[PDB]
């Protein structure tokens, strides 16, 4: 039929996780890779609760983050039997953190995405929803149980705005504004980089910080940062938009 799996889905405004179990068929080559990752074709076979998977404590993510109850979640409707979506898993290790990491941080980008909406820029942007799933089912040879993440499937012309490191690749105005707009209004405690998707429909971002702790593989610290700042040109977005050509 197809092989189990633990759920998590993180929700920012509780700042809790949720834990559930689907059931999961993934065909057996990548379709799509990068530097880091390859990607998978997968079919839901359904969506349920954990009660029959003790929690079992050491903990992480530690009890005090999770919620006790999960009756409410996306995973509900957009993994719902039959839906078509994507699995990734990380190229040749690693770290149970790490997943966490990664989701914890397309998740901080949504929230950041409604933020640049609620300003009425000509072009209305959206990331994606991720998730963490154990894949229970599968053989662990240092002890390392099997982990990934999953997301929706984007149909469409897929392209990259922007590296992690400073690369501008297209003449798009949304995607750099967009970048320049969580620089300047975090108070330069953060950017998000890596603008990739479909139209204005974005996955798989990277953020980074100062002190260059926190959000997962990507994150380069103060020297991303300025990779950034060196190349970017701020457009008719950027102006509509108030943001400082500083
Ligand atoms: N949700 C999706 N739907 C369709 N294709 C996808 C999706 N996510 C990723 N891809 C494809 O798979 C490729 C690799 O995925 P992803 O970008 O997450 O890996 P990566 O190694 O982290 O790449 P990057 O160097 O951009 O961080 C993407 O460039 C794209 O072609
Ligand atoms: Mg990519
Ligand atoms: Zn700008």
């Amino acid at each position: 039929t197809g092989e189990m799996g633990i759920l998590w889905e993180f929700d920012p405004i509780i700042n809790k996780w949720i834990r559930l179990s689907m059931k999961l068929k993934v065909e057996r080559k990548p379709f799509a890779e990068g530097a880091l990752r390859e990607a998978y074709h997968t079919v839901s076979l359904g969506v349920g609760t954990d009660e029959n998977y003790p929690l079992g404590t050491k903990l992480f993510p530690p009890i005090e983050m999770i919620s006790p109850i999960s009756k409410n979640n996306e995973a509900m409707t957009q993994l719902k039997n039959g839906t078509k979506f994507v699995l990734k898993l990380y190229k040749k290790q690693a770290s149970r953190e790490l997943y966490f990491e990664d989701v914890k941080m397309q998740m901080v980008c949504r929230d950041w995405g409604n933020k640049f909406n609620q300003k009425k820029p000509p072009k209305k942007i959206e990331f994606l929803m991720s998730w963490v799933v154990e894949l229970i089912d599968r053989s662990p040879s240092n002890g390392q149980p099997i982990l990934c993440s999953i997301e929706p499937l984007l149909v469409g012309e897929f392209k990259k705005n922007n590296s992690n490191y400073g690369a501008v690749l297209t003449n798009r105005s949304t995607p750099q504004a967009f970048s320049h707009f969580t620089y300047e209004l975090s108070n330069k405690q953060m950017i998000v980089v890596d603008i990739q998707g479909v139209d204005d429909l974005y996955t798989a971002p990277q953020i980074h910080t100062p002190d260059g702790k926190g959000f997962g593989l990507g994150n380069l610290g103060k020297a991303g940062i300025n990779k950034f700042i060196t190349t970017h040109k701020c457009n008719a977005v950027c102006a509509l938009l108030d943001l400082d050509v500083k």
